[PDB]
């Protein structure tokens, strides 16, 4: 198969991010039926067990890739199958070419190599519990009813949260992958950001006619996404001063406190 050979053209020892042209070759594979999600997944997963930051870290930002950008057959196995990576004790300490230093650049890399899976596999869970990519919204959060909203809307915080832990500060972002990484994580934070708000509006207009419990349920789902909006605020800002096109960013406005006492009122009335 094609798969192996191109797995590591996409995943090289070379620090930059993996080249489009693989990128878009596992991507038709991936969507072709006649070819081994599993084969696939698992080629990816071997070289994420590799000790080399560049290779696991290439291995990440091209699973995340593919779930993005391929159809849903990829994103379903690792979901389904629970296909999870498993770096959450990834350290890579030990540093070829012209005998070129890494210097300390794998042991500054590994906390976000560890973040960076852990909202993969984030992604992963959230799907296992949609059955739908919340980054592709077929399940509208803005027409949802009052009980299947309270049910989705801590999924869509969790994948969320995953994706903010992120947390990098300008300094962090200093070569080709993690710059790379970065950027997919901004493309999902505006789609995840965007649900959000859909999903919250909604909680809003539906909030009034909710019984008892369901308003309490609410009420704290909503104070969760203001502090949470607060965060989408400093990782924007973040993803200003990084070079993303300002056109891309989304324009938040502080929510009104007037709105936030009306549906406390309303609760105690209750």
């Amino acid at each position: 198969q094609g798969l192996a050979k191109s797995v590591c053209k996409a995943t090289t020892e070379e620090c930059i991010g993996p080249k489009k042209k693989h990128l878009d070759y596992l991507v038709h594979c991936a969507n072709e039926p006649n070819v081994s999600i599993p084969h696939l997944a698992n080629l990816l997963i071997e070289r994420s067990q590799n000790a080399n930051w560049v290779v696991v870290y290439k291995s990440l930002i091209t699973t995340h890739h593919l779930m993005a950008y391929g159809n849903e057959r990829f994103m379903q196995y690792l979901a389904s199958s629970n296909s999870t990576f498993n770096l959450s004790s990834f350290l890579d300490k030990g540093t070829g070419g012209m005998g070129v230093p890494g210097g300390r650049m794998g042991y500054d890399m590994s906390p976000f190599i560890r973040r960076y899976a852990k909202y993969l596999n984030e992604k992963s869970l959230s799907y296992r519990a949609m059955a739908f990519d919340f980054c592709k919204v077929e399940g509208s959060l803005r027409s949802m009813n009052a009980e299947k909203l309270l049910k989705t809307l801590p999924v869509l915080q969790a994948q969320l949260d995953a994706l903010l832990e992120f947390d990098c500060q300008s300094n962090d972002l200093s070569n080709g992958v993690i710059n790379m990484s970065f950027m997919l994580l901004f493309r999902d934070l505006i789609r995840l950001f965007a649900c959000y708000n859909d999903g919250i509006i909604n909680l809003l207009e539906k909030y009034f006619d909710m019984n008892k419990k369901h308003a309490r349920d609410a009420l704290d789902l909503y104070k969760k996404f203001l502090v949470r909006m607060d965060r989408v605020g400093e990782f924007l800002k973040v993803a200003e001063n990084v070079g993303i096109d300002k056109g891309d960013i989304p324009d938040l406005t502080k929510a009104p406190s007037s709105l936030l006492d009306a549906l406390e009122q309303h609760l105690a009335t209750l």
